[PDB]
């Protein structure tokens, strides 16, 4: 029952300073102007201790599977080769991706009816908002 508050399908209904969040990471004009307009469905089940997050979009669908606190390798849909990890603390999924010597954290929390995502690389945050599909 770990999760059981993120498990669902979620859709993305605001976005606040992603394009700042996505320069901050190194993602290049076209993919941030593209990208930028994705409106994705998020789908996060629970299988035993595995968790999968889905995301579905127009520009790219991804897939990730994982246990908690057990690295593994992500292919980012800006296509970033990273080493992931994520845990849960105090009740939200904090998700850090490394890669060329760099460092993303991405915390997925339950807010009344919503799952709010906050993104953070080094000094900028961007916030999604996603309410149930
Ligand atoms: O999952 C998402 O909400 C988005 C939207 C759906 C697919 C793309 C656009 C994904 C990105 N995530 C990242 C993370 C860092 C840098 C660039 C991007 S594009």
């Amino acid at each position: 029952h770990m999760c059981d508050a993120f498990v669902g399908t979620w859709k993305l209904v605001s976005s606040e300073n992603f394009d700042d969040y996505m320069k901050e990471v190194g993602v290049g004009f076209a993919t941030r102007k593209v990208a930028g307009m994705a409106k994705p469905n998020m789908i996060i089940s629970v299988n035993g201790d595995v968790i999968t997050i889905k995301s579905e979009s127009t520009f790219k669908n991804t897939e990730i599977s994982f246990i908690l606190g057990q690295e593994f390798d992500e292919v980012t849909a800006d296509d970033r080769k990273v080493k992931s990890t994520i845990t849960l603390d105090g009740g939200v999924l904090v998700h850090v991706q490394k890669w060329d010597g760099k460092s993303t954290t991405i915390k997925r929390k339950r807010e009344d009816d919503k799952l709010v995502v906050e993104c953070v690389m080094k000094g900028v945050t961007s916030t999604r908002v996603y309410e149930r599909a």
